[PDB]
């Protein structure tokens, strides 16, 4: 009830905890990474002129 | 009679309270611990607010 560092189930989420937080945010940097670029902007520009 | 300390009986009294008291007052702490927290008190809030 107490939920001690001993106790496995509370170690397991805070392990668990720190590896989803960094894996979530490297796939999302990537992400943003590929936004960021000016050609990734420009392909979307390109597209709306290529479906007319 | 006289119930001293050489007798049987009382030394095993005198030895069982020791171990008695300490062992009873254990597990009361452990209980007054999570008393203490003040997620276990917020618990019983959330259950008021779930059964209505």
């Amino acid at each position: 009830v107490r939920g001690m560092n001993t106790s496995s189930a509370m170690s397991a989420f805070e392990r668990m905890e720190e590896k989803v937080l960094m894996q979530e945010s490297r796939a999302q940097a990537l992400g943003e990474l590929a936004g960021a670029d000016l050609e990734t902007q420009f392909a979307q520009l390109e597209g709306g002129s290529d479906v007319d």
